[PDB]
DNA sequence: CCTTCTGGGGAATTTTAAACCGGCGATTTTGGGGAAAAAATAATCGGCCTTGACAGCTGCACAGTAAGAGAATTATGCAGTGCTGCCATAACCATGAGTGATAACACTGCGGCCAACT
């Protein structure tokens, strides 16, 4: 979930010709996490999650 | 008057410094698996801050359009009646097939009789 910023920031540096390792150790970053990040389409910040069971579900028909 | 010393130059050789390229040893990095921790997200909890309402109640008036409710009128479909013709059914006889009936034995249902308890 690297931010907007930090996901440009990766990919800019990496093309620049850029060490992909000390580019991780510089942004703090998991080796791994930066080269699957290396090829991807655009900064991912966004986890999607659907709504969850509640404690007035069983009563929310009648009030 | 003569001899010896020295110096310059061209060629041959040697050594050391520098740079490249390859080989060898070390660390790094990538990938996968397992555990732990952090953070993010959602849900649930308590409580503070602020304000609306409660103060008789709302039914009516006018505007225009549309609908509808009741009564009178009209159209139409059903019904009723008479006369004639055609189709259906019914009546009889014959023959075949199905079912209700009859005999016999076995099992079960109902009515008459005896006994036990209150």
């Amino acid at each position: 979930m690297i931010t907007r910023g930090e996901f440009f920031m990766i990919k800019e540096m990496y093309e620049r010709g850029m060490s992909i390792s000390d580019i991780a150790r510089e942004l703090g970053i998991d080796r791994k996490t930066v080269r699957k990040y290396i090829h991807s389409p655009n900064p991912p910040s966004k986890s999607k999650r659907k709504q969850r069971k509640s404690k007035l579900d069983p009563f929310k028909p009648y009030l």
